[PDB]
């Protein structure tokens, strides 16, 4: 059944807009000063900050970074007849906890703080993408495309564990792994098996991800090693570089700034009623009739700034630039030539130079995010029966697919990762780069409802480039 | 106790002696032609014939070759006056059979059988060396010194099993390997249950003749392919060429000519009371009191005939040239420049050549023949405890070698056999061939019953060659 799930995102997604209503009540801000895409980022991040329990029990046992009780940040900027100030108001953290308990209706929202985790991870993955860490770990900066939900902390649940990517996946076991190469952490102490622990369940989150058998069985042998050394670093690093081609369909999620939500809420547009998704054309209807403000620096585009942050909204910054721009009915600017900065605002930068105006969101057209991988897999492995069931009682021959059979079960178990380097090196000599992918799907209207009718694009041209980065 | 096996072997070797009387009363031969080794070979090959029920079962169902029901061969000769001639006389097997029968006390005499096929297997091993089937197997002729026992068949008990060596074994298995990979055998019939189980009791017991642990975990994993096909083909190749120096322990039984047996029994010196070893002093005492006559060719050396002969009987056809002459007391010829052919005669030569001569066969010396392997095994891996036991209750830590308690176990289980041929060319690079084997042990004379002291060989002869072919 969908329509569980459909109510609960609609709740939550509702005590969402009605806590950003109370902070905008709290708060004694202006109508324009809502629709702000800044006062929104500083109030969620200090929610995470709030909410975030690991970090919080690590502070009041340090106390440092000098006035660090419980208040952090709070950067609030508000338009003076025309200027703009900014103010660091700091909030302490049980009363902003407690507003969230009724928030909610009593519940801890969990959910909700995992929506605005992935969406501080779209905001970062859009705004810039951590080559340094990967040239820290050794790890080739060429496959910044795998730095998907890359901020996102380990305590993000299923839902966030869902969204963060197969690189960065790669990344966070790396650390671990060169940590247990400096000390010999893998003791038998009781760190030793929440390492292990959290090692396999990581791991059982990778081949979830993954879609071909070669890769799932690699893995699958990955884990084998109990104490591991340098072997497993070269077989992850070359994990992800298979997983260029045979990309894991790890999520999406269209989550939406605050402001959006609260303003859909304040409205009277209750998500329970009419129901609400977040996969679905629903989080785009939204869009189209939404308002939103931000601060632009004299010298920044705002065209670029409004393409780029509906490309944060829409996590579309690891998507091909033409089939985005057909969407959005736009050219879209790549990285290279962006006349812009990240969306956030220095704490150092004077306060004359900032503007505010309007942000562009408004899309012709609309398609579905599935969480699934290009059919070109799926032509370089076909599909189809491998058993057959005796319907009739007749003295026939069973037919089974012998060296399938064979070949799900490994009965030759693999000897180690080489020989599977071997064939999978040979699928991706069979992959091409002229494989047409998402067949049976198109691109729909606006003014469609039920997906009744789609039109599938054609892009002829040249070589305009669909690599957002280089 | 070692009582009842010195009983027992005593026991069925008076049987051979009193049949091989039995023989003699019953061919009506003179006290010389008695003392001739090539009537003992008709008779014993004979034995073999009668007693081997496979291959009989095989030819009652199969009436060919002409003049074969149940009697095959016979070429017994007879001096006449001086001169010689050859009879081609025909023996059933019932007979015979049921002569054995009383002539062990009612016993089938199974480990008197496998002392007749293992004195065949000295014989073949001494005269001629089969090259032939390790080129048709692409197996390099170098390792002529792996052909332990290459004769016998594998109706052989575990005594017959001791002494068939380690490359024989390989090329047994090579043989069944090319026969599985011509026909598809291994399917789920009764003959792939049969061929399974020979083949883990074969794979059980090279495990059992190697000594190092990294050959014994690596032949342990060889098995462990269901369906062979060409890898563990050149992994056997190199099974026997890492053996080559890591020698397996198999077996040198010092089994003696029928003649001598006989001639033993026949005087009276009943070996139950006094006890009988095949390892020890015992097989050697009864040799310098042995009279042996055989047939020789009017080119052929009968110094070189007598060397040989007792390279046979002894079973030293594969040991070192200078231990081997300085044990007889005189110079042994190598198979270079012997002006002398296989010790059976062919069937077509002339009957006038023959001239019949005694056969010398005292040594010197006499040393015991341990089933064991060079000491610069254990120079490479040396000896010592690897755990403790508390005998006082005492407040301490309990010292436990753990990296090689790992080692033992394989912690890490070997992902194929590349990386145990790594260390094992490792080991075989640290080998050297100047390494000093068997301390602590010597040759004994004569004289010496309880071994009591024995003199160290010294070897300075330069580069006289310590082998036997090339």
């Amino acid at each position: 059944n969908a329509t569980e799930i459909r109510a609960s995102v609609g709740k939550m997604i509702d005590g969402i807009g009605r806590f950003y209503i109370q902070m905008c009540t709290e708060l004694k801000l202006s109508d324009y000063e809502g629709r702000l895409i800044q006062n929104s980022l500083t109030i969620e991040r200090m929610v995470l900050s709030a909410f975030d329990e690991r970090r919080n029990k690590y502070l009041e046992e340090h106390p440092s970074a000098g006035k660090d009780p419980k208040k952090t940040g709070g950067p609030i900027y508000r338009r003076v007849d025309g200027k703009w100030r900014r103010e660091l108001i700091l909030y302490d953290k049980e009363e902003i906890r407690r507003i969230w308990r009724q928030a909610n209706n009593g519940d801890d929202a969990t959910a909700g703080l995992t929506h605005m985790m992935i969406w501080h991870s779209n905001l970062n993955d859009a705004t810039y993408q951590r080559t340094r860490a990967l040239v820290r770990t050794g790890m080739d900066p060429r496959m910044c495309s795998l730095m998907q939900g890359s901020t996102l902390p380990r305590r993000s649940g299923a839902a966030g564990a869902a969204v963060k990517g197969v690189g960065t996946m790669v990344m966070e076991l790396i650390r671990m792994i060169k940590r247990g190469i400096n000390d010999r952490n893998f003791w038998r102490g009781e760190n030793g098996r929440r390492t292990r622990i959290a090692y396999e369940r990581m791991c059982n989150i990778l081949k979830g991800k993954f879609q071909t058998a070669a890769q799932r069985t690699m893995v699958d042998q990955v884990r084998e090693s109990r104490n591991p050394g340098n072997a497993e670093f070269e077989d992850l690093i070359f994990l992800a570089r298979s997983a260029l081609i045979l990309r894991g369909s790890v999520a999406h999620k269209s989550c939406l700034p605050a402001c959006v939500y609260g303003s859909a809420v304040a409205s009277g547009y209750d998500f329970e009623r009419e129901g609400y998704s977040l996969v679905g054309i629903d989080p785009f209807r939204l869009l189209q009739n939404s308002q939103v403000y931000s601060l632009i620096r004299p010298n920044e585009n705002p065209a670029h700034k409004s393409q780029l942050v509906w490309m944060a909204c829409h996590s579309a910054a690891f998507e091909d630039l033409r089939v985005s721009s057909f969407i959005r009915g736009t050219k879209v600017v790549p990285r290279g030539k962006l006349s812009t900065r990240g969306v956030q605002i220095a704490s150092n930068e004077n306060m004359e130079t900032m503007e505010s105006s309007t942000l562009e969101l408004r899309s012709r057209y609309w398609a579905i995010r599935t969480r699934s991988g290009g059919n070109t897999n799926q032509q370089r492995a076909s599909s189809g029966q491998i058993s057959i069931q005796p319907t009739f009682s007749v003295q026939r021959n069973l037919p089974f697919d012998r060296p399938t059979i064979m070949a799900a079960f490994t009965g030759n178990t693999e000897g180690r990762t080489s020989d599977m380097r071997t064939e999978i090196i040979r699928l991706m000599e069979s992959a091409r780069p002229e494989d047409v992918s998402f067949q049976g799907r198109g691109v729909f209207e606006l003014s469609d409802e039920k997906a009744t009718s789609p039109i599938v694009p054609s892009f002829d041209m040249s070589n305009e480039g669909s690599y957002f980065f280089g």
